[PDB]
């Protein structure tokens, strides 16, 4: 099975699935200067108040704070799109070294992780049924780079000896996501896909301008989990990032100028 080592990562996902060679693949570079400003994109809409946090799972190839999904309790509106959609998870992905681990980059340049927060939309019921749409997902992406740190990311960062290996699980309630968002919701938007299998292009990307700062010591304790399960050989979570994908006939669109 897949994963980010050198004989099962991104260049070898397209064997097990196919549409990894897809038209609207994700991640991709975001060129900054060839981004469509759109005076017609609304402002983000996004409504954590309600968020109910209820665990946290290592499942092997990122680590996700899941939610209660079954209401409008967390959702993300507004922007580039229609109706509603419910956060039904956040993960991040990071790199071995401060200078990579974003999956986006902007003018070729990496973020030493990306925080994803992942909704689908409501018209479809649940997430399941929602990968399946070519507007199903809205992944709003925000880059780390390593400075300061975030103290609203402080509470992931001590549960995460708690879940060391693939599949193990924690309680993780009353988090909230609020507390990972930048100053300013200015964002590129551009149709995509999920970065790891089942890649299905159902995403429509939503990536903040603004990167939130964490520490040095915040970034270094995701880089001690672990991809395998306990009692395996230890390998080392660091590098679950897929490279940028090709543009193909896509155009990203800035809500700024
Ligand atoms: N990175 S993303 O584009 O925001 C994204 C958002 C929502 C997703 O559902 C996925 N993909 C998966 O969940 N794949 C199944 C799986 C992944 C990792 N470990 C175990 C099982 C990726
Ligand atoms: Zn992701």
């Amino acid at each position: 099975h897949w994963g980010y080592g050198k004989h099962n990562g991104p260049e070898h996902w397209h064997k097990d699935f196919p549409i990894a060679k897809g038209e609207r693949q994700s991640p991709v570079d975001i060129d900054t200067h060839t981004a469509k400003y759109d005076p017609s994109l609304k402002p983000l809409s996004v409504s954590y108040d309600q968020a109910t946090s209820l665990r946290i799972l290592n499942n092997g190839h990122a680590f996700n704070v899941e939610f209660d999904d079954s209401q409008d309790k967390a959702v993300l509106k507004g922007g580039p799109l229609d109706g509603t959609y419910r956060l039904i998870q956040f993960h991040f992905h990071w790199g071995s070294l401060d200078g990579q681990g974003s999956e986006h980059t902007v003018d070729k340049k990496k973020y030493a992780a990306e925080l994803h927060l992942v909704h689908w939309n409501t018209k479809y019921g649940d997430f399941g049924k929602a990968v399946q749409q070519p507007d199903g997902l809205a992944v709003l992406g925000i880059f780390l780079k390593v400075g300061s740190a975030k103290p609203g990311l402080q509470k992931v960062v001590d549960v995460l000896d708690s879940i060391k290996t693939k599949g193990k699980s924690a309680d993780f309630t009353n988090f909230d996501p609020r507390g990972l968002l930048p100053e300013s919701l200015d964002y590129w938007t551009y149709p995509g896909s999920l970065t790891t299998p089942p890649l299905l292009e159902c995403v429509t990307w939503i990536v903040l301008k603004e990167p939130i700062s964490v520490s040095s010591e915040q970034v270094l304790k995701f880089r001690k989990l672990n991809f395998n399960g306990e009692g395996e050989p230890e390998e080392l979570m660091v590098d679950n990032w897929r490279p940028a994908q090709p543009l193909k006939n896509r155009q990203i669109k800035a809500s700024f100028k």
